[PDB]
């Protein structure tokens, strides 16, 4: 099956998922000089005060913190979006070394990790239908650099021992995702895709300019997770990122001058 190894990694995905060579694939390099300020972009509206986290799962490619998305509780609106997008899960991508790990890059710079807060357009009724639509998802991407610890991430870090291997899950209630945001909501935006199979071209990408700082110990703990299931040779969950894909016929717009 697909993964991030030499024999099943990103260069192989097109054989089972031909859209991997499509016209709006993600991630991309964000060339900050070529991104144009769009004064018609509105501020992002992040309404997470009623978020209800439920569970954390190691799915064999990352860990997902999952939310109750059966009502409008944690929603993203505004920015480039029309309508209301409900938070369903967040996860990260990260490297084996602090110098790599992000999916998006900024002037070819790689951050140590990248957080994806995944939301689906409520006009499509549930997540499975949304991913079949060109405006079905809005993913908020936030870069992680290594420096000072992020206090709001520590609850995530400390449960990872309990989901070391693929298929393990743990209760994860009462987690506040606002503790993962940077101060500024300035962003870049462009039309793209899921960055893992099935690579569907259903995502409005909203990538924040301001990274968050996490400590070396925090990302160290991400790197102790396993891609494999319990009882099967240990493969550390590192470098679970897809590299930048061709921009093709797309413009990245900036919300800020
Ligand atoms: N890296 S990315 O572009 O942000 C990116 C973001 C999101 C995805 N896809 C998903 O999360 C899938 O969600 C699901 C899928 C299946 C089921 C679910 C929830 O619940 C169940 O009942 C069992 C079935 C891929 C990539
Ligand atoms: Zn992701």
């Amino acid at each position: 099956h697909w993964g991030y190894g030499k024999h099943n990694g990103p260069e192989h995905w097109h054989k089972d998922f031909p859209i991997a060579k499509g016209e709006r694939q993600s991630p991309v390099d964000i060339d900050t000089h070529t991104a144009k300020y769009d004064p018609s972009l509105k501020p992002l509206s992040v309404s997470y005060d009623q978020a209800t986290s439920l569970r954390i799962l190691n799915n064999g490619h990352a860990f997902n913190v999952e939310f109750d998305d059966s009502q409008d509780k944690a929603v993203l609106k505004g920015g480039p979006l029309d309508g209301t997008y409900r938070l369903i899960q967040f996860h990260f991508h990260w490297g084996s070394l602090d110098g790599q790990g992000s999916e998006h890059t900024v002037d070819k710079k790689k951050y140590a990790a990248e957080l994806h807060l995944v939301h689906w357009n409520t006009k499509y009724g549930d997540f499975g239908k949304a991913v079949q639509q060109p405006d079905g998802l809005a993913v908020l991407g936030i870069f992680l650099k290594v420096g000072s610890a992020k206090p709001g991430l520590q609850k995530v870090v400390d449960v990872l021992d309990s989901i070391k291997t693929k298929g393990k899950s743990a209760d994860f209630t009462n987690f506040d995702p606002r503790g993962l945001l940077p101060e500024s909501l300035d962003y870049w935006t462009y039309p793209g895709s899921l960055t893992t199979p099935p690579l569907l071209e259903c995502v409005t990408w909203i990538v924040l300019k301001e990274p968050i700082s996490v400590s070396s110990e925090q990302v160290l703990k991400f790197r102790k997770l396993n891609f494999n299931g319990e009882g099967e040779p240990e493969e550390l969950m590192v470098d679970n990122w897809r590299p930048a894909q061709p921009l093709k016929n797309r413009q990245i717009k900036a919300s800020f001058k």
